[PDB]
């Protein structure tokens, strides 16, 4: 029989929830933790509906139109960095902010315009509701909206399509970066953990495990486990995230940075 819970939403946060869930269940007999993707928007909508136990989100609940943040309870567990990624043959490893904006708005349409190969650019976006996309537009693109593009439903699908598609650019959480794609530096600042801690790399968000009301039972126990120093000092960092105590800045709802 045992005790089961389900967490759904953010694909950026999914790898940490899956890893922590399997670790928790192997350490606590008779427990089951089911994890799905769907994106931040689905996480927030499903937790508001009370259709799941945990909504996994890269955003504060109030950032999403139609979500009543006051019936949800926030639990922050990590910071995740987001990086542009390109197909390995585009011929560049860095863009300025202005170049990045011009690419995503469609003003620049060939990589040669930014010192790369003579190759048409193929924008790959996530769907609206993606917390990666929201964070990338706000802190990467200075609130510019992307040109209409091919869309993919998850972090993993964005990575695979970028890998195999000549000319492709997209964005993905730091953990998803691997040898099949190339992360870009921006303004010659690299997408590293240290640079997120200082906000020298600005494209990052807090990772949230939302509940409907204050949680009980296995939901409560698992969240406590994910936030515990033992797990923060190990698994969180291994999978590419930052424990919040590593941050040397804090960021508020107006985007204001305080240095701490």
């Amino acid at each position: 029989a045992g005790e089961s819970i389900t967490a759904v939403g953010s694909t950026a946060l999914q790898p940490l929830v899956e890893a922590a869930g399997e670790q928790y269940t192997g350490e606590h007999l008779g427990t089951f933790i089911n994890v799905q993707g769907g994106g931040t928007g689905t996480g927030l909508s499903q937790i508001q509906e009370g259709a799941v136990q945990i909504g996994n989100s890269d955003l504060f609940a109030g950032e999403q139109k139609g979500i009543n943040a006051r019936q949800l309870v926030d639990h922050r567990v990590a910071v995740v960095g987001i990086t542009p990624i390109v197909n390995k043959k585009v011929g560049v490893k860095n863009l300025s902010t202005n170049q990045l904006i011009k690419i995503f708005t469609g003003q620049i349409t060939n990589w040669k315009e930014v010192g790369g190969a003579d190759q048409s650019i193929v924008l790959i976006n996530r769907a609206q509701g993606s917390g990666t996309r929201a964070t990338f537009e706000q802190f990467g693109l200075a609130n510019h909206r992307s040109k209409t593009a091919q869309e993919q439903d998850s972090s993993g699908m964005v990575r695979s399509i970028v890998a195999t598609t000549p000319g492709a650019i997209s964005y993905v959480a730091f953990s998803y970066v691997n040898k099949t794609v190339q992360a870009l530096s921006l303004n010659h600042v690299a997408p590293t953990e240290v640079n997120v801690t200082t906000n020298d790399w600005r494209i990052w968000s807090y990772e949230h495990l939302y509940t409907k009301g204050h949680p009980t039972g296995l939901t409560k126990a698992f969240i406590t486990y994910v936030q515990s120093p033992a797990i923060q000092n190990t698994l969180v960092r291994q999978l590419g995230y930052l424990s919040p105590d590593q941050m040397l800045v804090e960021r508020d709802a107006n985007g204001h940075i305080t240095k701490t």
